[PDB]
DNA sequence: CCATGCGCTGAC
DNA sequence: GTCAGCGCATGG
């Protein structure tokens, strides 16, 4: 797959799991190994990860409200920090807004024919609330295609403006956290994937003090 | 070129 | 738990 492919990655079913983000990147399902969103600001967003990293994220499984990135001071060669400035409808935030089936709008937009929007591959990471109903117990899990129904700017918990996006699921395969999804995962033999040599290295490191 | 970054690791 | 700061891919 080209980097700008929209839609599912062939041969990677819903429910596939990987221990580390770099493995998710290698699969093609989410090519950035740090960033939450993969997008091109004049094309759209191809995928996103829910990893508990923004306090304004709210995950309801078949739908969720995702937060834009940025509004943060990453001075000192940081990757994450708390909010310290307003977010902007630029870069990955603009990309994800362009998936919505409505022209880009600096005040937000909502699509009526929201399935006509561009698909987003969604991965859930283990981090987030304790004993989440949706997050995997370990690693990262591909949960299928979702679509951006609407997006809008709002005052975040921090008091700074954040961009927010409502995504709804649009995938024919069962959600992995449901009974049907757990049955499909069992039948397909989907299990956590680890880097070559990792479990051996772990086994060696566990031999002594 | 330079900016961005929902990770990761392990010393403390 | 807290924390600091690293390579790297990606793209503006
Ligand atoms: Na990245
Ligand atoms: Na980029």
């Amino acid at each position: 797959m080209p980097a700008n492919h929209f839609g599912p990655i062939p041969g990677v079913p819903v429910g596939t799991m990987w221990r580390f983000r770099v493995q998710v990147s290698e699969s093609g399902v989410h090519r950035p190994h740090v960033a939450g969103i993969h997008g091109r600001s004049n094309d759209g967003a191809y995928s996103l990860v829910l990893a508990g990293g923004y306090e304004d994220d709210v995950d309801n499984g078949n739908y969720f409200t995702y937060t834009g990135s940025g509004g943060r001071d990453l001075s000192g060669n940081k990757r994450t920090a708390g909010q310290s400035s307003d977010q902007k409808l630029t870069n990955n935030n603009r990309a994800l807004a362009l998936n919505c089936h409505s022209p880009i709008n600096e005040k937000g937009a909502e699509a009526e024919d929201w399935r006509q929007g561009k698909p987003v591959r969604v991965v859930r990471n283990m981090k987030g609330g304790k004993h989440s109903k949706y997050a995997p117990a370990e690693g990262n899990r591909y949960d299928g295609i979702y679509k951006v129904v609407k997006y809008w700017p709002e005052r975040g918990k921090s008091g700074f403006l954040v961009w927010r996006y409502l995504l709804r699921r649009d995938d024919t395969e069962p959600e992995p956290w449901t009974r049907e999804g757990k049955d499909r995962t069992r039948q397909l033999g989907l299990t956590m994937q680890y880097p070559e040599g990792y479990l051996e290295a772990l086994a060696n490191k566990e031999k002594s003090r």
